[PDB]
C-alpha cells in the first residue's frame, strides 16, 4: 500500500514531511492528504539554508523524500501522520544531512555484514513552561531516583507516553523517576540504528508535545541545573550479521568477544573527536567533568576509560552481549550520533583497536590512584579534535565540517556573554 | 496463576515494582503489563547508590524482584498493580536492604517455631500542601483527641481509605481524631510481620496519594508541632507456633506467659539501640521526653520501662497474650523495625531475661519519684547504642552499619543548622 | 625615618599599615599613634592563611613591616596615614608576597645597573552602588570617548582626586572620559617600579574611596560591559642607569635602542605566560580578542604582536625611548605586573631577544593579511603557559606557583556556573 491510500484507511488528513537538521531541529512541512502521492515521489521542498545545513540562499530547493516506513500516526492526535526523510540536493541524497550521513555509515558497515543495533536512554526533565524551575515544588530529596511518589505524580504524563509506545510497538518496558529533581526515564527496546534514530527523532518531539498538553514542558538539555544530576543519553550498542548473531557476544572477559572489544578500542581511540559530536553544545561540558551533585554522584563522564558493570567510566559493560557508551548528552543529534559511534567503532574492528586496562574501580573517588586521559573539557576543544580526526571526518562526510563551523560560531557567541559570576567575584578587583 | 495472566485478568496497565530503602523512602520503577514477566523472573535492575542502601556507583545493577503474593491494585487508580520487592545483588538478597534484612530474622525465629505477629498505628496528620499549618483551621481545641465534629471534617477522606483497607481485606475495625489538632488514626488488623510490613509500606503511600488527591497533605513527621502530641507508630506484638497458637498468652500476671515477659525482657534490655531504628531521626527525640502538651500528654514514652494497660510506659500490656511496644514514631522504617524488634524479643526469649517489675504509676507524674533508666536522649546517643549492640546490629546485619552511617551524617549536617532560638538568646550575649 | 614624630607633626591619629596578596587586595590594621613605633620595627602581625598568601592556619604569624618612605597621609583624611608594607614569615621577606616579589625582580635588575621605571593608565568606571549600571544615564552617546559633557558632569569626583595627585606629588597631568560610557582615565607621572606600584595600590583605593564619597562606585573590572570597550592597565616601560640615562633611547627605529628592541623580544617571547599575570582573572579574557564594541574598536589586543605609534597590537612604541606594553587589565596586581614584565624583558635583553617585524596595520582589520600568534584564550591556558615558562615561573618565584593555584581554584568554580545563554539556547535541544 502507498501512502494515499493508508491516508484513506487510517483517517489521516496531514502528513508531516520531516527532517532532522546538524543541530537537531526538527523541520517539516504538513501537506494534506490529497498531496501526499506526489510529495511521496518527487519529495517536498525546502531552502536548505533556512535550516541548519551549512548551504546558501542562492542554493536550488533541497528536497526531502519521506520515507514511508517511519510512518507514525500521532498517537495523541491521529489525522496526522509523521514521517522521516532524507534530504536530496541536486538529483542525490545530500551528506551534510544527519539521516543521510547516519545511513552511508550504515551501508558501509553493512558491506562487512556487520549491522549496528542500538536502543537509547533520553533522559528529561518536567520543567515549568516558562523554564524557571521543575514542575513539581515537591519533589525535594536529595536522593530522588526512582522516588515512587514522585514518578506518580506525574503518572498521567508518563503513562500517556508508554501506552503510547506500546501501541506504536517499540516495545517500551520500564519508566522511573530518574537521579535529579524534576528528571524522568522512559525506556524502549533496541533496534537496527536507523529504526532507533528515527524513534529517537520522534520521541523527543512526542515527549515536548504531550508534556505541553499536559501544561508542563520538557527539556532534554545536557546540564539545566547546575547542583542536579544532568541528562545524559546513553546508547547501548552491539552489531549483529546478516544471519542475526550478535558479533558482541563471546567467551572472553564479561561475555564480550574480541569484535566487542575491538569496537570498544575504537570508541576509546576516537573518543575525543567522539564528545564534539555527542556532546555538542556549550552546555554539554558542565555536565561532563561536572563537581558531584546533591545526590551524591553525577552519574556521567571523565574520563577516557571503561569498566565492567560500572557506572563512573566513559563505557559501562552492562552484560554480555554489548556496550553501555554513557558519553552523549540529551542534545546529542539523533542520527550524527549513531553515525559518529559506528565509524569509531568500525575502525577500532578494522584496526583490532586495543581499549586499554577495564577499571573496576569508582572512577569518581578513586580516579586521581590511576593515570587516565580525561575528556575535551570544553566545545571548541572537542571540536578540534572532531577536525583532527581523519575516521571521524571522513566516515561523516561534508556533515563534519558543517557541524564544526555552527559549533564554532556558538562557541564565538557564547564567549562574549558576561555572566553574574564573573560581576560578583570582579567588580571589586 | 502469573502476574501476565492476573494482569489481563483484573486490567492491570501498569506494575509499581517497589522496594524500600534504609530511610523508609520508597523505589519503584513503574513497567507496562508486557514487561512484567521477565520482571518478575530476573527483578527490574536500579543502581543502589541512588537509594539509601549505601552503595558505590561503580557497583553492578541490584535487582528488585518482587513479591508476587504481595500485590495490590491501587484502589484509586486500579490499572496500575504495586508489588514490594526483594532487593538482590550479586545474585543472592541484598542484606542492607530493609525487607531482606526482615525476611533474615523472621527465618531465624521460624526455625524454631516462632512466628511473630504484628499490627502497626500509624499516627498522621492532615496538614497543608505546603507544610505550613495544620489543613483544618478550625480544629482548635485544648482537647480534641476523638473529637467528632473535626472528624467528620474529613469524613471524605478517611472513609475513601477505610473503604479502600476493608476492600483490600486487611481488616480495618476504627478511625477517629487522635490526641492532637490535626492528628488521625485508621486502625487495622494484626497479621504475621511481613505481611503487615507490607501493608504499613503501602498504607503511607496509599494516605499520602489520598490526602493530595483531596488537595490536602498528609505526614508521618514524629513531632511536627512542638507543643502537640506527636506522631507514634506503636506497635502490638505476639509470637505464634507453626500450630496457631500465641505464646504470649499464659496464667501469669495479666494474662501474659512466661514466654511474653522473656520476650519483654529483650525489649527492656535492648531498649537503647531499638531507640536508633525506631525512632530513626533527629526530630524523633522531640517527640521521646517531649514537655507536657496543650492536650495535658505526650503519651509517648520518657523511660526504658513497662507497666500494664497504662500509656505512660516504652511498653503497655493492652490484654493478654500481646505487648504494645509504644517506642517506635511515624518516621520508623516498615521493615527495619519489626526486624529491630524480634531480634531483641528472641535474644530476650533466648536468655529468658527479666524485665523487672512494672511499674503501675503515671510515668509523667511520678516519674521522679521511682529510679527509672532514661532512653537515649538524642540520635547520635542513640546511634552509638545501636552500635554497641551485638545481637541488635548482628541480627540485623549489615543493614544496622549503614544505617548508622546515614544517621551519623544527617546529624552532622543538622548540628551545623543555625535556629531562630539561639540567635533570640544569644545575639545580645 | 621617625613615624612617631611624623604622626605628632603632621597630626596622624591612626596609620593603616597594609599589604598587597596575590589577588590584589588591600589587607590592613589600623593601628593608633600611640602603637606605631614598635610595629615600625617589628610589625604588625597577621595570620597569612586569612589573605590571598597560599600558606595555612597552622603557620606562626606574618609580620607586615611598613615602608615609612610610602607614608600618604589620606588626602580625603588626613588623621589617617597609610602605609605600605613587606610581609615577612619566619624572620625573612615572604617570596610570595607581591611586594617582597618585585622588589627581588628589581634587585636583580640594579645588580646589572637596569633599572625598571613605569607608568600607568588604570582606567575605571564610575557606577551605581548595585553595580547594575553605570553612574550616569545621561551618558549614551556611540563614540563617547572624551566626552566634554559627561566628563564634567563628574567634575567633583574627578577634579577631588587629581587635586589630591597633585598635592601628594605625583604629577598628575590630564584626566578625560575614556572610550566606554561611564568609563574615566586619571594620568600621573612616571617614576621608579616600585613607587609607581605603591602609587598604583594606592589609587585604586582612593579612587574607590572618593567614589563611594560620592555616593558612587569606581570598578577596574576588565569587561564590565559586553558590548563596550573594557579596563585596561597599559604600562608604559623604560629602562635607566643608575646615572640617569635612559637606555631605551637610542637611534634605531622610532627612537629606540637595540636594548630598547631586545626587551621587546622578552616581551614577545614570554608573552603567554605573562598574559596570566597581567589578566589574571576569568573575566580579563572577555577583554582580549573581544569582539567589536558600540564606539568601533575593543582598543585591547589579540595578538602577540607590536606597532608604531599604533593601538592594536600587544605593544605600540608612543615616543622615543619607550614601550608600551597594552596587555594588562585593570585586575592586574600593582606589583605582580612590574615583576613578571621586568622578568620578561629582563630575559630579552640578556639573550638578545628578536621581538619580530614591526606591524604598520590595523591589527583588528588587517589581522587575516598576516601569520600572527594569538594571545591564550582564557584563563586556564594563560595559567599553564605561565607555569611552563621557566623564566617567569623562576623569575616571580613562588607567587607564581601560588597564583597559578588559586586562578585554577577560580577557574573551577566558574566552569561549573550555568549562564543565561545556555538556559536560552539549549533549553529546546
Ligand atoms: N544487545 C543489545 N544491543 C543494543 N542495545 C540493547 C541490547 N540489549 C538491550 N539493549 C537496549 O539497551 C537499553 C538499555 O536501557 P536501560 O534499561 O535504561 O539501561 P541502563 O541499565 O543503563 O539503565 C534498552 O534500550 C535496551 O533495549
Ligand atoms: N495478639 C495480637 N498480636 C499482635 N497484634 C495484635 C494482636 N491483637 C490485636 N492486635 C493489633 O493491635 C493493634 C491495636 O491497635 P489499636 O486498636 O489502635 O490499639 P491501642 O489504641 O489500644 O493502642 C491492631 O492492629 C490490632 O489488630
Ligand atoms: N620614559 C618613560 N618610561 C615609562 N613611562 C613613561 C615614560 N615617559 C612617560 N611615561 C608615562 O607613560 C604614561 C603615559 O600615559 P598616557 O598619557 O595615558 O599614554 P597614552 O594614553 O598615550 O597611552 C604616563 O604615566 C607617563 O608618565
Ligand atoms: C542512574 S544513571 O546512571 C544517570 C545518568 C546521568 N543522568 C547522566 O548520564 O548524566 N542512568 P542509567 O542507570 O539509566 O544508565
Ligand atoms: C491516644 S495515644 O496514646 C497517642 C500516642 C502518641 N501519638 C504518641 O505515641 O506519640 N495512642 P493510642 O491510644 O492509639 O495507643
Ligand atoms: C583610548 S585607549 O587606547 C583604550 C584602551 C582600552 N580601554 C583597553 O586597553 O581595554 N587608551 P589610551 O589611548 O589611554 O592608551
Ligand atoms: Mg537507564
Ligand atoms: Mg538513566
Ligand atoms: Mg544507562
Ligand atoms: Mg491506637
Ligand atoms: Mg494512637
Ligand atoms: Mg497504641
Ligand atoms: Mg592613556
Ligand atoms: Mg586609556
Ligand atoms: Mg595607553
Amino acid at each position: 500500500t502507498d501512502l494515499a491510500s493508508i491516508a484513506r484507511e487510517k483517517g489521516i488528513e496531514f502528513f508531516l514531511i520531516s527532517f532532522t537538521d546538524l543541530l537537531g531541529v526538527q523541520r517539516a512541512k504538513l501537506v494534506p492528504a490529497r498531496a501526499i502521492a506526489d510529495m511521496a515521489v518527487n519529495g517536498a521542498g525546502f531552502a536548505g539554508f533556512a535550516a541548519w545545513l551549512d548551504m546558501s540562499p542562492a542554493d536550488a530547493d533541497i528536497l526531502a523524500i519521506p520515507d514511508p516506513e517511519s510512518l507514525i500516526q500521532l498517537p495523541w492526535k491521529p489525522s496526522v501522520g509523521w514521517l522521516a526523510a532524507d534530504v536530496h540536493f541536486e538529483g542525490r541524497p545530500f551528506p551534510k544531512a544527519p539521516r543521510v550521513a547516519l545511513k552511508s555509515v550504515l551501508a558501509r558497515a553493512a558491506g562487512k555484514d556487520m549491522h549496528l543495533k542500538h536502543g537509547v536512554e533520553c533522559e528529561f526533565f518536567l520543567i515549568q513552561p516558562d523554564g524557571s524551575a521543575i514542575s513539581d515544588p515537591a519533589d525535594t530529596q536529595a536522593k530522588p531516583c526512582y522516588d515512587q511518589d514522585a514518578l506518580m505524580r506525574r503518572f498521567d504524563v508518563i503513562a500517556e507516553i508508554c501506552s503510547y509506545m506500546v501501541d506504536l510497538g517499540w516495545g517500551p518496558y520500564q519508566n522511573d523517576h530518574e537521579d535529579a529533581n524534576g528528571q524522568f526515564e522512559m525506556n524502549w527496546d533496541y533496534a537496527d540504528a536507523l529504526v532507533t534514530a528515527d524513534r529517537h527523532a520522534f520521541f523527543k518531539f512526542m515527549v515536548k508535545s504531550v508534556a505541553e498538553r499536559h501544561g508542563l514542558r520538557a527539556t532534554f538539555m545536557p546540564k539545566p541545573f547546575a547542583h542536579l544530576t544532568g541528562n545524559g543519553c546513553h546508547t547501548h550498542l552491539s552489531m549483529w550479521t546478516a544471519a542475526g548473531d550478535n558479533l558482541f557476544e563471546g567467551d572472553g572477559e564479561l561475555g564480550l568477544s574480541p569484535t566487542a572489544y575491538a569496537f570498544l578500542g575504537g570508541l576509546i581511540g576516537h573518543a575525543k573527536g567522539l564528545t564534539a559530536v555527542v556532546n555538542p553544545t556549550v552546555n554539554s561540558y558542565k555536565r561532563l567533568n561536572a563537581p558531584v551533585t546533591v545526590s551524591g554522584a553525577t552519574w556521567s563522564p571523565n574520563t577516557i576509560t571503561y569498566g565492567g558493570n560500572n557506572r563512573t567510566h566513559m563505557v559501562r559493560i552492562p552484560d554480555a552481549g554489548r556496550l553501555e557508551l554513557r558519553l552523549p548528552d540529551g542534545a546529542a543529534n539523533p542520527y550524527l550520533m549513531p553515525a559518529a559511534i559506528l565509524a569509531a567503532g568500525l575502525d577500532g574492528i578494522e584496526t583490532q583497536a586495543d581499549p586499554g586496562q577495564r577499571l573496576d574501580i569508582d572512577m569518581y573517588v578513586e580516579g586521581h590512584s590511576v593515570e587516565a586521559e580525561q575528556l575535551p573539557l570544553n566545545l571548541l576543544d572537542a571540536v578540534r579534535a572532531l577536525e583532527a580526526d581523519e575516521v571521524l571526518a571522513g566516515g561523516l562526510g561534508a556533515a563534519a565540517a558543517a557541524f564544526a563551523k555552527f559549533k564554532r560560531a556558538e562557541w564565538a557567541d557564547y564567549k562574549s556573554q558576561l555572566t553574574e559570576w564573573e560581576r560578583r567575584t570582579t567588580l571589586d578587583c
